[PDB]
């Protein structure tokens, strides 16, 4: 059980995280209502969203996604998309611990997430920035499902500190660093992570711990069944680095479980 609050907010950046895998919102002009094709975001559609900064293709690792500005909810969202590409699924490959002592000491990252957050970081940062510095009133929340809400855990990870709080909800995301990046986004000031796993979801369970791959504290375990809806019940909050009372279960995976998160997430066009 989480509270009303938390799950509507899980529910609407579930939803902007969805929404960055339509094509037509990673290329769009700046001032366009943010819309999606289906029931992918109707929360979003709400707004009164306009995008900030659509994006595709950039960097290394086939980075996409978009900025948005929403002024019904007063946000600024920074969403990536997962996997979708064949330039995606090789970063995904790429899953050697490196280095990340520039965010934190003795911490490692993958090496694919790492490094596609690198190649665009300075531009998306100013980005971010200049839309703090327009609305700062706003909050400023990073969300992917996925591929996508590994890349906003680094994002929000090395962007903290700078001024303004940065919230980071992600959705079936994998294990992004060792364990001394695991503790340090448990315990890092600055804005909060929600890191929201679904049933049995194979995704989370990737990389392997024997790999020497950590999730960071606490864990939102949506444990409504594929294609159900979520109530605010069907939520536990699990605590503990590796906890696995959740996602976490010696079971067999699912991914059809990957693509239901409050609903169909990864399947827009
Ligand atoms: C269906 C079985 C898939 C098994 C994948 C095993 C991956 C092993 C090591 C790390 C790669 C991590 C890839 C994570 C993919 C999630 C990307 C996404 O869905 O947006």
């Amino acid at each position: 059980e989480v509270s009303q609050d938390l799950f509507n907010q899980f529910n609407l950046f579930a939803q902007y995280s969805a929404a960055a895998y339509c094509g037509k919102n990673n290329d769009a002009p700046a001032g366009t209502n943010i819309t999606c094709t289906g029931n992918a975001c109707p929360e979003v559609e709400k707004a009164d969203a306009t995008f900030l900064y659509s994006f595709e293709d950039s960097g290394v690792g086939d980075v996409t996604g978009f900025l948005a500005l929403d002024n019904t909810n007063k946000l600024i969202v920074l969403s990536f998309r997962g996997s979708r590409s064949i330039e995606n699924w090789i970063g995904n490959l790429n899953f050697d611990l490196k280095e990340i002592n520039d965010i934190c000491s003795g911490c490692r990252g993958h090496d694919g997430f790492t490094s596609s957050w690198r190649s665009v970081a300075d531009t998306l940062r100013q980005k971010v920035e200049d839309a703090v510095r327009e609305h700062p009133d706003y909050r400023v929340v990073f969300t992917g499902h996925a591929l996508g809400g590994a890349l906003a855990t680094v994002a929000g990870a090395d962007l903290r500190g700078n001024g303004y709080d940065i919230d980071v909800f992600s959705y079936g995301a994998p294990r992004v660093g060792n364990r001394a990046f695991a503790e340090f986004l448990t315990v890092q000031t600055g804005g909060t992570l929600y890191r929201i796993t679904h049933t049995n979801d194979i995704v989370p369970r990737l990389p392997p711990r024997e790999f020497g791959y950590s999730h960071s504290s606490p864990e939102y375990w949506i444990k409504s069944g594929t294609l159900v809806p979520v109530t605010r019940n069907d939520i536990v909050k699990i605590e503990g680095i590796d906890a696995t009372g959740g996602n976490n279960q010696p079971n067999i995976p699912d991914i059809p479980a990957h693509l239901w998160y409050f609903g169909l997430i990864g399947t827009c066009l």
